[PDB]
């Protein structure tokens, strides 16, 4: 995944709690963590899908790993963003 998606991607993560100011960023900062799977993927998919107006399904936003994995998601998105 280029790093323009990487950094892209990371940001949608920040908005979410308006971090990114005082806050280290990193690829490899799995998004998805939680022994109860409280976190919200949905609004997560929707940002990065809204920002980068690609189109991806849930199965495909569900089991998606840290920034590493998910940058490189979406640019394949980003291809034919069909």
């Amino acid at each position: 995944a280029k790093k323009e998606t990487i950094d892209k991607v990371s940001d949608i993560v920040k908005e979410k709690l308006a971090l990114g100011a005082d806050v280290v960023v990193t690829a490899d900062s799995e998004f998805s963590k939680l022994g109860a799977d409280s976190l919200d993927t949905v609004e997560i998919v929707m940002n990065l899908e809204e920002e980068f107006g690609i189109n991806v399904d849930e199965d495909k936003a569900q089991d998606i790993s840290t920034i590493q994995q998910a940058a490189d998601v979406i640019e394949g998105l980003l291809e034919k963003k069909a």
